[PDB]
DNA sequence: ACTAGAACGTGTTCTAAT
DNA sequence: ATTAGAACACGTTCTAGT
């Protein structure tokens, strides 16, 4: 939990995080710079988060939580699918902060890593049924898996955005076959 | 290409990062390190690879070449062989599966074509294992390399066990075939 | 516990000298 | 084009003070 000035001091550090991620992508999130712009020591941001992919991850989560606050299969599934995509190409040096650290992350960051991945295939899973199946949660687990290997080859420009769309209803509709 | 000094030269700190990768994993792999180890200076070796991750993920594309120099009844039998040779061969050497694999995700675009040169490569394997593949083989094979690399991240990172990472490729792959 | 600043390790670049 | 090494940049840790 945490008193109120612990939250605080949180909630201005990951509000740091994700504009300077956002202005400037992965490379940009510096540790002094995070520190500087949420009006904390460096030593009181590592309190607070134990790495840099501890930080970036865990922004990554609340972002993902909030987003998860507010027909066909394949039409809730294109749905979510488009509104991710269109969310990935929103800010991409935000996601490619928020994505790449969540790919490079150690076991030390794996409980974390792990709640986020949870989190979206469960989302993935809330998009196909108005309380989901078992199958529906493996194809959801599936499509997650594409997705992040899509978003992998967008952030590194090696496939369009129109590329990414295409392979991950490719994958979509391998699954709903 | 470049002369066969170059070539030796290349081929030394491709070795050394290979060795030094199995001995201690991706921290270990350090630049000063495989420079010492390959008997270069570290400027050389950042000629021949400007960074430390152009460094592994070309060592991982050497070795999927050489995997590529060198299998069942159903391609449900080969899908399945070829995804328990990559089982067998990840735990085979972990540190070099996290070496190699963080330096892939975590590749950026400088790296582009090597990260594009390795996963075509490995696509092209998992299609051709269940064939001359089928547009639909080698779409299913792309699925399966996503869902094996998710999985591998999930195994080097301590959250999936051995066990997990096997039961959900079969299941993917039952998914994907029927 | 928060702040300020020093300091250490490692990826990456720069210098001097061939 | 290569080498030995210094130097720089950033993640991370540690010390002293409030």
């Amino acid at each position: 939990l945490g008193s109120e000035a612990q939250r605080e001091r949180r909630k201005r550090i990951l509000d740091a995080t994700m504009a300077i991620a956002s202005k400037g992508g992965y490379e940009a999130v510096q540790m002094r710079a995070v520190a500087d712009r949420a009006d904390v020591a460096v030593g009181t941001l590592y309190r607070y988060f134990p790495s840099k992919v501890h930080l970036l991850v865990s922004a990554l989560g609340r972002e993902f939580s909030r987003i998860d606050a507010k027909a066909t299969p394949f039409q809730r599934l294109n749905f979510m699918v488009g509104k991710l995509n269109r969310a990935m190409q929103r800010n991409p040096l935000l996601t490619e902060a928020m994505t790449r650290a969540y790919v490079f992350a150690d076991a030390s960051a794996a409980s974390e890593v792990d709640q986020v991945e949870k989190l979206i295939d469960s989302m993935f899973a809330r998009a196909m049924a108005n309380e989901p199946t078992e199958d529906q949660y493996h194809i959801a687990r599936v499509i997650s898996d594409v997705w992040l290997s899509n978003l992998l080859a967008w952030l590194t420009r090696r496939a369009s955005a129109t590329d990414v769309s295409k392979r991950l209803d490719l994958a979509v509709r391998l699954l709903i076959g």
